[PDB]
């Protein structure tokens, strides 16, 4: 090995080495880190404890590979799905806000977070991908997938494209995957039936089927990626753009005039995206629970500390119902919930990063040419 032997230098180096007295946090590069940073600067000044901000890339697959031998930061923040994995792994501490705390916050987004019974991180906000276009390219964004192709063409004519979004990771054409009947794992009786994966029906055939076409009918090209699509819409090259409420800042700041709604539909049927609650966890091997307890509960979770962290990139619809009344006026966040509702919230079981890889390499593969729908997900579906 080279796993093992370091089972005996973390015992001789006795034990960990998370650095006691301050805390070390992780969030994707997407989200609004320097804002959270702000929050952390507060913590200090109040506290005297220090505070980091780190965005790291792949956190979600560093994480559990650094935490296993009791590194990695006292704080992680991700969607819930990949927490019910790390909680198995036993790489995250279980969490105890008092009834006065959990009040605070929607029982839906409790949730999310609960894991075997118990609570596993703090849900900070909903998030779920909409429709996003350019009024000034597109005054009236179409109702159903079905009508882009004939979009992309007119606007092909015009040096200008349809629709482009993140191909390259499947949380974006999951929505249409799922809309004629494509789902993860089957919920019943109280638990997920790790046996009952639902991606080689009709349904998610059929959505997957319709990506490829676009594709192969060059309305979409195999290789966009997140920053891909980005460049392009806020640059006005293309009218539409699939992301979530992380994303507006940047449109913000572009020339866009902007809209964001509902999904489009397919055969008749609303896009389920898949929604995630993002999630503060604590790592169970750090030294500073309480201080990460008090960060979360007193500073983060508050009006004051969501706001410094929505004003650099927006939340979504936030798990904390006193701030969550002032940003429901917004129409960008009700359009999110209009998705959300219309999606399912993603579990959050220890097999959800195998099903993610599968669904992973079965658009890429069918996207790319590489192999047919049927073959992409038949191989996606078994185990
Ligand atoms: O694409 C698979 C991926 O989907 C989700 O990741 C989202 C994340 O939830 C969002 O907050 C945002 O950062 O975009 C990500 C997709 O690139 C799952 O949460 C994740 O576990 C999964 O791998």
């Amino acid at each position: 090995t080279q796993e093992q032997l370091e089972d005996a230098r973390r015992l001789k180096a006795g034990s960990g080495k998370i650095e006691e007295g301050k805390l070390v946090i992780w969030i994707n590069g997407d989200k609004g880190y320097n804002g959270l940073a702000e929050v952390g600067k507060k913590f200090e000044k109040d506290t005297g404890i220090k505070v980091t901000v780190e965005h790291p890339d792949k956190l979600e697959e560093k994480f559990p590979q650094v935490a296993a031998t009791g590194d990695g930061p006292d704080i992680i923040f991700w969607a819930h799905d990949r927490f019910g994995g790390y909680a198995q792994s036993g790489l995250l501490a279980e969490i105890t806000p008092d009834k006065a705390f959990q009040d605070k916050l929607y029982p839906f987004t409790w949730d999310a977070v609960r894991y075997n019974g118990k609570l596993i991180a703090y849900p900070i906000a909903v998030e779920a991908l909409s429709l996003i276009y350019n009024k000034d390219l597109l005054p009236n964004p179409p109702k159903t997938w079905e009508e882009i192709p004939a979009l992309d063409k007119e606007l092909k004519a015009k040096g200008k494209s349809a629709l482009m979004f993140n191909l390259q990771e499947p949380y974006f054409t999951w929505p249409l995957i799922a809309a004629d009947g494509g789902y993860a794992f089957k919920y019943e009786n109280g638990k997920y039936d790790i046996k009952d994966v639902g991606v080689d029906n009709a349904g998610a055939k059929a959505g997957l089927t319709f990506l490829v076409d676009l594709i192969k009918n060059k309305h979409m090209n195999a290789d966009t990626d997140y920053s891909i699509a980005e460049a392009a819409f806020n640059k006005g090259e293309t009218a539409m753009t699939i992301n979530g409420p992380w994303a507006w800042s940047n449109i913000d700041t572009s020339k866009v005039n902007y809209g964001v709604t509902v999904l489009p539909t397919f055969k008749g049927q609303p896009s389920k995206p898949f929604v995630g609650v993002l999630s503060a966890g604590i790592n169970a091997a750090s030294p500073n629970k309480e201080l990460a307890k008090e960060f979360l509960e007193n500073y983060l979770l508050t009006d004051e500390g969501l706001e410094a962290v929505n004003k650099d990139k927006p939340l979504g619809a936030v798990a904390l119902k006193s701030y969550e009344e002032e940003l429901a006026k917004d129409p960008r966040i009700a359009a999110t919930m209009e998705n959300a509702q219309k999606g399912e919230i993603m579990p959050n079981i220890p097999q959800m990063s195998a099903f993610w890889y599968a669904v992973r390499t079965a658009v890429i593969n069918a996207a790319s040419g590489r192999q047919t729908v049927d073959e992409a997900l038949k191989d996606a579906q078994t185990n």
